């Protein structure tokens, strides 16, 4: 085949991502985040209790509003780190772009406030491979490439800045190539670890000049689902020690005066440089130097085998075009525009 | 005079632990956490914009719908842990258990998602000293203080463990239904504070921390207990509980043998086992139990300091004593 395929993202405030995906016939319509750092695809069902706040705030799935369902029923529980949901597994038409594909999917039941409360978007499509799909249900882009529509088996990913402007595109997938409007130049290529996880080596993180974390080597993992860039708790107190920043509740922070004065950091990848300055990684609400200023990373120890790990999320993806290769496993980077 | 009065507590999920409060005529009903670490009450107002998700979930004050109101409007922030909650000032008549006080509050109309689409409760009602309160406010049990009416000059706590009511704080004194043998008094460090001085966290029989002494403010706002991050991050490692974003976790089938951690406070051990401290929700190895307990670095002049909250409160029946400024302790039943 020769698709190549397009879905545009909505930018919530530059932490979410999401695009809309269509299930069932006729197609009900959800608003989802495309996770290379999963595998399942989930939306939260009718059958969910309203004893959940987030199913009375969420767009639900009705199966008997669709004429394609095929009941399964089989329990699925996808216990993240960061809260585990629950329900059932059915299958339906699931259409991305232009794209049809019978897909099994978790109609989700138990969905907790923290975090799904925070949630813009209903669902998510787990973009990672089968080794990381819970109940070894075949994920969506699978099931896409057995389709043999694409151009290549690749799927590629552009995150904009939030901008005031409703014309602005707030990020875009591509499925089957990558969009030359939105990079500059040739991709850089990294191959995977392995096959089975979207993981990269990384030969170190420099802090200005200075390669002081990371020094005898690390993990990357490229997970278009997180909104920060994550590294373990050890490295990161490291890291925000050499920045000056003070660890709050929820974030860590700068003074917004001091900001655009802190040092670059670099991500030692492939035998390249990817820089990130204190302009891509500071949320700058002010220059005040009676303000703190947020910064876009934290610390995330994810459990083996996936971690310990770095998570390159949409701080650095914001930066660098990304392109997720599937038959060459190997991912891509070129600078965004 | 001679006045107790008590409002009964709801318990969400045993992080959470809300009354009700009426505010104007008639009685506009909120939920809301009676928080002994902070000082201003305020309630959403019918002024925040429905662009704050928080606003449109949780009940708005709707200040024509009341003749009590009085306007007043001085702009208001509040900075806790999680944040800043921003409104103005406005006076009214609000109804806590049989008592009625004229009482100025914070309309907040800035209610950001993160933590306040969280909350299962509408506001908080301070319960700290005019110290601690922003904008000079005078709280509102030096308010109720000043009507005579209340039997002692204490309000006191209990928190359950999701027996049916919830919880249930007394004000005036405390409730000998929900406590079994005599109180054990404290001193409080300062007015200002319903903070004590601590001597020492056991893990078993071993003091690891604050050996030559450290501070516990008793907050009835804080769901687990919460210490400095460096202390809580040496008392993880003796339980070994490992980090995740949101919590420490041990293995399920590892709680129940976990050691008890003592808090030396007044002289003597107050001792949660783990059945006390880790939330229990399956015995599985292949599970992960979350402990009631984490780090919050909590910012001077108050800390650094531990604070005892729901995770403590729920096996301790708690009374604050503004007579006399000092806390006590019973054992909860
Ligand atoms: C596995 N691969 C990383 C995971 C993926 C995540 C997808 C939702 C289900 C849970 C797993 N992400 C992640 O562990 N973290 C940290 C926790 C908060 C996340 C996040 O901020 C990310 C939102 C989606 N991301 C983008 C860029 O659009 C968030 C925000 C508010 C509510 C919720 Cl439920 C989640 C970002
Ligand atoms: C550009 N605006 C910036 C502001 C700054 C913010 C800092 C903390 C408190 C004040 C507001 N807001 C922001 O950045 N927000 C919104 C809320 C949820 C955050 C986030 O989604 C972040 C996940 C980060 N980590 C990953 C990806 O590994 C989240 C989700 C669930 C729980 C928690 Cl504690 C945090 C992302
Ligand atoms: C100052 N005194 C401690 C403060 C008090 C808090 C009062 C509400 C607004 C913010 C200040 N609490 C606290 O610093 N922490 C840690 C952060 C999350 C809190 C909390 O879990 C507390 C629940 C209220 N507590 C009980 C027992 O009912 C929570 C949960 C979900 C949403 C929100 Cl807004 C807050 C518990
Ligand atoms: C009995 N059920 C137990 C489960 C355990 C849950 C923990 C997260 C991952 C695993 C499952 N749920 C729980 O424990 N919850 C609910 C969510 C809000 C938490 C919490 O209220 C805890 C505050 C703690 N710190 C204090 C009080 O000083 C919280 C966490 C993050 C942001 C905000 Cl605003 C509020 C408290
Ligand atoms: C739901 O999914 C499961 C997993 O595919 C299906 O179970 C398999 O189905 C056939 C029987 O028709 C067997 O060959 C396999 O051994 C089954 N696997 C397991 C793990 O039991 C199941 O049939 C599907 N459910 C429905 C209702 O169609
Ligand atoms: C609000 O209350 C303060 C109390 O200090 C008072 O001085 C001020 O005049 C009040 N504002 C209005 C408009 O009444």
């Amino acid at each position: 085949g020769n698709t190549t395929s397009s879905v545009i993202l909505t930018n919530y405030m530059d932490t979410q991502y999401y695009g809309e995906i269509g299930i069932g016939t006729p197609p009900q319509t959800f608003k989802v985040v495309f996770d290379t750092g999963s595998s399942n695809v989930w939306v939260p069902s009718s059958k969910c209790s309203r004893l959940y706040t987030a199913c009375v705030y969420h767009k639900l799935f009705d199966a008997s509003d669709s004429s394609s369902y095929k009941h399964n029923g089989t329990e699925l529980t996808l216990r993240y780190s960061t809260g585990t949901v629950s329900g059932f597994l059915s299958q339906d038409i699931i259409t991305v772009g232009g794209i049809t594909v019978t897909q099994m999917f978790g109609e989700v039941t138990e969905m907790p406030a923290l975090p799904f409360m925070l949630a813009e978007f209903d669902g998510v499509v787990g973009m990672g491979f089968i080794e990381q799909a819970i109940g070894r249900v075949t994920p969506i882009f699978d099931n896409i490439i057995s389709q043999g529509v694409l151009k290549e088996d690749v799927f590629s990913f552009y995150y904009n800045r939030d901008s005031e402007n409703s014309q602005s595109l707030g990020g875009q997938i591509v499925l089957g190539g990558s969009d030359p409007q939105h990079y500059e130049g040739n991709f850089h290529y990294i191959n995977l670890i392995k096959t089975g996880v979207w993981q990269i080596q990384m030969k170190g993180v420099s802090v200005g000049s200075s390669t002081l974390l990371c020094e005898d080597g690390c993990l990357a993992l490229v997970d278009t689902g997180a909104s920060y860039i994550s590294g373990s708790t050890s490295s990161i107190e490291k890291l925000m020690e050499a920045l000056g920043a003070k660890k709050r509740l929820f974030d860590y922070v700068v003074k917004c005066n001091e900001g655009p004065t802190l040092p670059d950091i670099s991500f030692h990848l492939g035998g390249k440089e990817y820089t990130l300055t204190s302009a891509d990684y500071v949320f700058q609400e002010s220059y005040s130097s009676k303000k703190l200023c947020t910064l876009a990373i934290h610390a995330m120890d994810i459990p083996p085998p996936t971690g310990p790990t770095w998570a390159l999320g949409a701080t650095f993806i914001r930066k660098f075009y990304t392109e997720f290769d599937r038959r060459n496993n190997r991912i891509g980077f070129a600078l965004a525009r």
